[PDB]
């Protein structure tokens, strides 16, 4: 157990329900030196008073659109020099378009399926690649995934897809960046009302099925998977890497 | 925190097994333990080993899980002795070596139902009863290996037991969800015990885990206790019907 004189790059908060502030809520509580980055100007706005955190330097707010190779280049080069090598990466990131969700997975776009690809599964790759740079003594990296990337299900289409490569990325990550003591592991979180979940008709249902058919029969929230985040995170999951956690109440385990 | 919880932690055979690894790491964390053994060879090492900080306590309970009436009274005395229990580790498994020399469609009826019988249904009988002692919920935490998702050379009857205890886990996950019952399994890597010790040919492929497995590297006892510390907390809150493997990246690869 440690996180006191550790540091950690989280991206992908846009407001208060965010996953990703889950995950902060409970490193900040652990004591760790916290790093996020952000696309939107309005993402920005939020981070700044989000910071109802115990992060002493309220800084390491960093703009990092990850379809520029230049901007997550740029962005962990200024990371480094200003607040030095860091301990982990928490990524939750993922981008469809609403139309391909709505919406039949056969007449997706080319570009369509690409977008989703690019933003929610690549972007790992690339940050992986810059993330290492600034562990040279190891780390752990961890990203956000969804059960629509293992099974099909209905109207995820398009992101069903760039969730299973991002799961496939997660493994061909372990295996490459393991020599260098750097772990990579994903968490499948359970259905959350996120600012994603906006324009996803019928999300209701759903909410309805996971507290009537899980074997917990309760939705989980932000900081559940922020718990298990720290677990990932830290050294307590010393010999895990490769590995996909459900943070579902159980869901993925039945019918 | 962990200061006030506690945890039953069955299977402990001498200083390397898997389940004195969990113990080392729940102890460190403040927790209070009741350990149970079968042999009264076990209990011996039980006394010596508890270089703990576990102060006169010594809860140690004689429960083979073969017996209905020794878990059923076991799980009655731990009761009686702690109160209410917060969690159990579940780190035992059997099954006779000329099963495993040893060709699979070989297995006796005798061998198979002893493997599955020890391996497997123990888990059931053991929440059955721990659950008595759960009124506000916990966590139940099995070991578990690979071979019970691949065949794996040799491993035979017993790969067989562990996909029965897997999705052993998976239904008593379903059933014991609403009385707040988390219960999920941990997969560890090969690990030198007792009971690998009487492997031909273990050292091969602790050579190809160090060559093949991402983190090209073993794991050891007390990584699977961190890992069981974490199932066994409130850190894996949302967490149930899970098998998470421990052991370098080897599930991951080819
Ligand atoms: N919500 C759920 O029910 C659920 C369930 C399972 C998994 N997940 C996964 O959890 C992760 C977090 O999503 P969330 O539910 O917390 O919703 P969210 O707050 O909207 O998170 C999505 C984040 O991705 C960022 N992003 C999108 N495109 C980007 C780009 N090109 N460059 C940089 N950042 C970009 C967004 O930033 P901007 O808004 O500033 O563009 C936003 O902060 C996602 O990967 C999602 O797939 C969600
Ligand atoms: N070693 C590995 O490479 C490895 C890898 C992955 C998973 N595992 C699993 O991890 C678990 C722990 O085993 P281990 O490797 O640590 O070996 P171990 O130290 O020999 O532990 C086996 C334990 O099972 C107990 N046991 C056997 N039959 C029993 C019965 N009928 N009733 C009650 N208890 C009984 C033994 O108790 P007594 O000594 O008192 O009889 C012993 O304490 C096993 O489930 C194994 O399948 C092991
Ligand atoms: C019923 O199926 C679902 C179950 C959960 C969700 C929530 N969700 C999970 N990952 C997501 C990624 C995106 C969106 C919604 C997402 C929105 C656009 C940006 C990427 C969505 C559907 C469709
Ligand atoms: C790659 O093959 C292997 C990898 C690990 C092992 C060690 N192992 C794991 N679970 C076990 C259960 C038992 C034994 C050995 C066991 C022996 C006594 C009965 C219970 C064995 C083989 C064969």
């Amino acid at each position: 157990l440690n996180l006191e004189n550790k540091t950690y790059v989280i991206m992908g908060i846009a407001n208060k329900r965010s996953i990703a502030f889950g995950v902060a809520k409970v490193l900040d509580q652990l004591g760790a030196k916290l790093v996020f980055t952000y696309r939107k100007e309005r993402s920005r706005k939020e981070l700044e008073k989000l910071l109802e955190q115990l992060n002493q330097p309220e800084a390491h707010l960093y703009q990092i659109d990850v379809q520029s190779d230049e901007e997550v280049i740029n962005g962990f080069e200024q990371i480094g020099k200003d607040v030095g090598n860091i301990d982990g990466v928490y990524h939750s990131i993922a981008f469809a378009n609403m139309e391909d969700l709505r919406g039949r997975f056969s007449e997706t776009s080319r570009e369509g399926f690409l977008l989703a690809q690019d933003i929610s599964s690549y972007s790992l790759t690339i940050v992986a690649h810059e993330a290492k740079k600034l562990m040279p003594e190891g780390g752990s990296i961890v990203a956000t995934t969804y059960l629509g990337g293992e099974f099909a299900v209905q109207n995820y289409n398009v992101m069903g897809v760039a969730k299973a490569s991002l799961e496939a990325n997660v493994k061909y990550l372990a295996l490459d960046l393991g020599p260098d003591n750097i772990r990579v592991n994903a968490i499948s979180a359970g259905p959350i009302r996120t600012l994603s979940a906006k324009g996803v008709g019928g999300f209701n249902t759903i909410l309805k099925e996971i507290e009537e058919r899980a074997p917990l029969k309760r939705n989980v929230d932000q900081v559940e998977v922020g718990k298990t985040a720290a677990y990932l995170l830290s050294d307590l999951s010393s010999g895990v890497t490769g590995e996909n956690i459900h943070v579902d109440s159980g869901f993925h385990a039945i019918k």
